């Protein structure tokens, strides 16, 4: 038969935000661009089993308004976002590339952002 509905329609070539994770780890988690925010920690999340790392160590956030990511601590042990110390209650932006030291300077989040060639 005939399916039809819509046609086409393409502004740019946009993409998707999500985390990259080293050999012998996760796959790569898709952050939710509603808006929302993805608490890391221990899980099956990141696959960290940590005592060291909090169910909601921190609160990822992706921003695809300006391919960025928030980050805010909600656990107690202090985070690091790329090379700077995080705080509990404390709050920052990870850029694409940047870490996100789970906890103990480990776990480390590269943050990377989907985008096919050709078009």
């Amino acid at each position: 038969g005939s399916s039809g509905s819509s046609g086409m329609s393409q502004l740019g070539s946009r993409g998707r935000l999500w985390l990259q994770s080293p050999t012998g780890g996760p796959p790569p988690i898709f952050l939710p661009s509603d808006g929302q925010a993805l608490v890391l920690g221990r899980g099956p999340l990141t696959q960290v089993t940590d005592r060291k790392c909090s169910r909601n160590q921190v609160e990822l956030i992706a921003d695809p308004e300006s391919r960025t990511v928030a980050v805010k601590q909600l656990g107690v042990n202090p985070s690091t976002v790329g090379v700077q110390e995080l705080k509990p209650g404390l709050s920052g932006s990870l850029s694409l590339g940047d870490v996100l030291y789970l906890v103990n300077g480990l776990y480390p989040l590269t943050l990377r952002w989907s985008g096919p060639s050709s078009g």
